[PDB]
């Protein structure tokens, strides 16, 4: 049912020096999450031209912000190419081909945590805002999979059942306590209108039910 695998050293090392940095402009986790989702919207855009059955999971091509401040969780949304359970497991848990190792060098050479993205791991950044990510994703090839992780080393990984996607990824972010200006629509808008003004896809905030 459910799977318990360790990070690599070097990801659980990088982790720890976001969790534990002192870097005040934690609104960049937002851009570095919508980036990803944009470059798997471009990889199923780009299967579907010499397959169109690729979109028979979903046509559209958009990125969702759903807000929610009841259960202090801001997900982002994609209907991007997704991930088998296999890419989950070596994207999420190592360094793969990221530049995990050229990033904490940089750090200690005077880059910023800013700088994430330049090294194929801005995703770590949701880590500067929230306890806790779940990654859901659907790929054409394989199941629905959850992936969990509250850092401390290790990330589980379960099928998922109650509400199939389609395709694309989910990224949940249960927010720290202190983290709750990023469920705001004001916030999230001048993030969006700030850092993510060029992606060349739709990218919709949805409006709080209460
Ligand atoms: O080039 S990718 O393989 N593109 C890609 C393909 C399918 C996907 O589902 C995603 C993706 C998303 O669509 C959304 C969030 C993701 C978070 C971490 C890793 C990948 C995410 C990204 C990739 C892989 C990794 Cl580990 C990090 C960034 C990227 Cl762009």
């Amino acid at each position: 049912e459910v799977e318990t695998f360790a990070f690599q050293a070097e990801i659980a090392q990088l982790m720890s020096l976001i969790i534990n940095t002192f870097y005040s402009n934690k609104e960049i986790f937002l851009r570095e999450l919508i980036s990803n989702s944009s470059d798997a919207l471009d990889k199923i855009r780009y299967e579907s031209l010499t397959d169109p059955s690729k979109l028979d999971s979903g046509k559209e091509l958009h990125i969702n912000l759903i807000p929610n401040k009841q259960d202090r969780t801001l997900t982002i949304v994609d209907t991007g190419i997704g991930m088998t359970k296999a890419d989950l497991i070596n994207n999420l848990g190592t360094i793969a081909k990221s530049g995990t190792k050229a990033f904490m060098e940089a750090l200690q050479a005077g880059a910023d945590i800013s700088m994430i993205g330049q090294f194929g791991v801005g995703f770590y950044s949701a880590y500067l805002v929230a306890e806790k990510v779940t990654v859901i994703t659907k790929h054409n090839d394989d199941e629905q999979y959850a992936w969990e992780s509250s850092a401390g080393g290790s990330f589980t990984v379960r099928t998922d059942t109650g509400e199939p996607m389609g395709r694309g990824t989910k990224v949940i972010l249960h927010l720290k306590e202190d983290q709750t200006e990023y469920l705001e629509e004001r916030r999230i808008k001048e993030i969006v209108k700030k850092h993510s003004q060029f992606i060349g896809y739709p990218i919709t905030l949805f409006v709080e039910k209460e």
